[PDB]
């Protein structure tokens, strides 16, 4: 009852994790990124009140902790042609999500031009967000801080020239997972050919904590003891994440690089319960059952549940109640929650959970769940089809022979629920050539907006070659050529082996030379007109025929356009996204 | 490329229009509901600055006008079991939309029970909203004003026990029209069996005007001269509106009352333009063409365009540019904008435009467009397929013999666009019985939460019988019986003709008597247990067989359950929705 949606682009920043590499390593190490509220956010002087009961009175907060995001206020405005003044006025949540949105494009190997020519720019944007408070800031001269849920999505669609549906998704705690679901639906029904979905969550004003405290939803100890004993409330967590989605059918045909596959998803509402924020286990069951059927998968086909897992006394047993009811017709299924690592990201909780699930699928490992040494007294997993993953362990292939599958749940405080089933992506791969692939010379073009960015890009690729990620030069070359935009500061390499390229990159970073360097400050139209000169056309044709790759490389580095299809199309691969290192835009505490 | 979605429920409140009857009469009369900012909103002392240039400096507003909504802060909290304290803290936008959401249910003739039994409560909620500012208020003791886009939808899903998708829609100026589109999509794809979609727009804080002024988007004269000469900016307008939607296939089968049919709709984004808020005529063309094709209708099949029509110098010609490009392959098509009547409702602009379009379709008339005596100099409609409807005129059936169709456009400031094509609903109706329908006695049950509400309900029905709306008693009876919830204060009539019923209602409002009055303060379960007594069952059966209708009426009025199917199912009709007259919840200026 559903068509598979390929996940071809993935980006994210999380507490103590500027990259997904760091994020996975933290998860693998069972790291908790809890921290007292940074001085730059707001002073704890008239904010923190140790006693929970006295805190609700006089409008304070009994929580001083939180998992915060580094460089939350940092934004490369110049990159997006945004004036410093305007950037200062837009919510940091929106700034971070723009960079994230660019990053998923690069990760997937899509340029703005390729989106236009190949998909008519029909790319939808569904951006999860629920947190406000940036409005409350009143900075000195006139500055006008503003949060626009619409702008979050629409500005992305603007800057990237996307013509698909563009809207925020605010279902509170389940926003980003609702967004990921809606994106999939629009793709299954042809509303758009690609879709960016994600979420962002920042705590910019102390009033956020005060409000969360008034409802007694924050943990008094500052932890998310998901399904652990002494479950109080949750720990506020920050983060940005996005995915680029496309129907598996189209992705495989277009040779897109595929992280994983969303095989089924669902959303609903709990309806009338005893209270406005009282969860409905019956609804959660129907929710997950719905997703299961659309994926055409029995509950016994799920290897891991990334649970909502807020870490509250009555909340966690309800979630397991709903899970048991859903898995009842179809035990020991691995269960945990990223909340125990980085807290509650609310709007960004879904994308964070999904990201962890994908990383688990890809690495074939279970990340431990923290604060579960003593399981919540009101739950015994022995009577459930589930088993709390307190420790790290390998994720073996199912006995079926099928794919690994994970279920991710996200439950909104207002009763809006979401569930996404994600499967490992497997495909027939031919045996490797022995003892190595063919050593043919390829052009490896590299560009960035500034020299500092250029060196950062090269640094990223050096780390890529060294950190054991599967690398075949021609695929990397093709992605650099057709999956990256041509920018002003350029360097182009010619190499036949990764070893040779790594040697070159090392030399370049430390600085005749084994590369062509160039600065191209010219319109595409001007450079095109030059390239159309007959003798210049003749030069390129000659160089290609005689295999003068270093001349072609020099030509490109100086600004000349090359028809890359003439130089051989291998499938594209995931290469490091733009190393944003923008300015800081923050009013202050 | 689309399935028809029936519009079976319609509700709305607009400036100088507490009911849609008043709204249509205002539109018919060419009335403008412009007004200076009410004292209860905010003082104009440190707010209004006559000079536009000096106003942007020192953070003021050069607009003092606006189309405002009566009883914006009024809310029947008791009706929804909401404590006065909590109601005070929720955004008036959310309060008004709850009442609206209940009203569309009653208009469509749906109870909460019928939704559950017949559709498993799979009703989606898509609520348009973009305006914030309620947060800015800091009332005395602790009160905490809050705007939650998620709650807007989720609270409705809660109170009404709905289990479908529940989310706000914020695409800025096009919110409600985006919401109506998304609702339709979810219905076409089986995401839910019914859907509530709508929008709300209030100006609760003066900062709203200040921000709109900074971008020079407000009119200096306080008018929406849509496609008229001297087009400045727009006039801020308030309003609440909602629709209840269901696939035409299901609606006709279930005998639902049908206002009109949404035959096609579309959304997109302008992409990269010269500025973030600079409209894309090319995108608007593709948008409308998209909707046209999904409806399977040529542009020559459209009788009226309800244009976005902000009333700006360069904005209006762009809209017509996009309209001409769209209508180019497939002149004099009627065109206008409700903006000229009630200003710019932004989030609620779409639903307001749609509502006007439906009222035009139903009455078969064109409402005039105001401030168009001098057409915008940069446009001549003579070269366009369109003609600006400056005056009121009948809307004749198309020469094709087909249905009347209207196109409604709504363009967001962030570049998110929406277009909905709406068609007249026509169906084979048998010739009326002469000289009158059969005069058989029917039970006409009436109930409300209080006596004041009960008398208000009866007043509504009296007006209904007198104002020439088509009335056949058995249909009205059936809707009162199965399309209204049974509440505490009850009165039940037995009548055979509308004349007789009207006589009774008149007597009742002025007060043996020709009705049974009752107050039922009891659980359904308690009353059910009584009704199950054998001799009581026997009584009802006897009464039905002997046709003792006044005894049955007395029985129901005293709290006894009647199986209404035993008393005859005619199709339901639109009866007046609950006459909400709640308390006022407003912090102050
Ligand atoms: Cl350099
Ligand atoms: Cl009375």
């Amino acid at each position: 009852a559903d068509e598979p949606i390929a996940l071809i682009g993935l980006s994210g920043r999380y507490p103590d994790a500027p990259t997904l590499e760091a994020f996975w390593e933290n998860l693998r190490a069972g790291r908790e990124s809890v921290r007292e509220v940074p001085a730059e956010r707001w002073p704890l002087d008239a904010f923190y009140e140790p006693d929970p009961q006295r805190a609700v009175q006089q409008g304070a907060s009994y929580s001083k902790w939180g998992a915060f995001l580094d460089d939350f206020a940092r934004f490369d405005a110049a990159f997006f042609g945004i004036a410093p003044r305007d950037a200062a006025d837009m919510d940091p949540q929106e700034r971070l999500f723009v960079e994230s949105a660019w990053s998923v494009l690069e990760d997937a190997g899509y340029t703005r031009q390729r989106l236009a020519e190949q998909h008519a720019s029909s790319v939808g944007v569904f951006a999860g967000i629920t947190k406000t408070g940036f409005d409350r800031h009143r900075p000195p001269a006139p500055p006008a801080p503003r949060t626009s849920f619409g702008s979050l999505a629409n500005r992305v669609s603007y800057l990237l020239d996307l013509h698909g549906p563009s809207m925020p998704i605010d279902t509170m705690c389940s926003s980003s997972l609702t967004a990921i679901h809606e994106a999939c639906e629009h793709l299954r029904h042809g509303a758009c050919e690609l879709a960016i979905a994600g979420g962002v969550n920042l705590y910019l004003h102390p009033s956020s904590y005060v409000e969360l405290c008034r409802s007694r939803m924050l943990a008094t100890d500052g932890h998310c003891r998901s399904f652990g004993a002494g479950g109080d409330g949750f720990l506020p967590g920050e983060g940005v994440g996005a995915v680029l989605l496309k129907p598996l059918s189209a992705a495989e045909a277009d040779g897109d690089p595929i992280h994983a596959v969303i095989v089924g998803s669902a959303i609903n509402h709990g309806g009338r319960t005893n209270g406005y924020t009282v969860p409905n286990p019956r609804a959660q069951a129907a929710l997950i059952r719905d997703a299961l059927d659309r994926a055409g998968v029995s509950a016994a086909g799920i290897g891991y549940i990334e649970a909502h897992g807020t870490g509250t006394r009555l909340g966690d047993p309800v979630e397991i109640d709903g899970l048991t009811q859903a898995f009842a017709p179809d035990g020991a299924c691995a269960l945990g929650s990223v909340k125990s690592n980085i807290g509650h990201l609310e709007a960004a909780a879904g994308i964070a959970g999904l990201t962890k699930a994908v990383l688990q699928l890809q690495h074939g490992e279970f990340a431990p769940t923290l604060h579960a040494e003593q399981t919540n007294p009101d739950i015994d997993f022995a009577a459930t089809p589930f088993t709390l993953q307190t420790g790290g362990a390998p994720w073996p292939r199912p006995a079926d022979g099928g794919p690994r599958r994970a279920g991710i749940s996200s439950f909104g405080a207002g009763g809006a629920n979401a569930h996404v089933i994600v499967a490992e992506y497997r495909s027939a791969t031919p045996a490797p050539a022995t003892p190595a692939p063919s050593a043919r010379p390829v052009l490896l073009p590299l560009s960035a907006r500034t020299t500092e960015d250029l060196h950062a890009r090269a640094g990223q690729l050096s780390d890529l070659l060294r950190n054991g990620a599967p690398v075949d030069l021609p695929a990397v070359a093709a992605t650099l050529q057709t999956g990256r935009e041509e920018m002003a500061e350029r360097v182009c390499f010619v190499a036949s082996t990764p070893g040779e390229w790594l040697d070159q990159l090392g030399a370049f970073l430390a600085d005749e030379v084994p590369w062509s360097r160039g600065r191209v400050r010219a319109t595409r139209e001007t450079l095109a007109a030059l390239a159309e000169k007959d003798e210049l056309r003749a030069l390129v044709t000659r160089w290609i025929n005689r295999g003068d790759w270093h001349d072609l490389a020099a030509f490109w580095a100086k600004g000349m356009p090359l028809d890359w299809t003439r130089l051989h199309t291998p499938a594209r691969v995931h290469l490091p996204a733009y190393p944003f290192a923008g300015r800081q835009f923050w009013f202050g505490p």
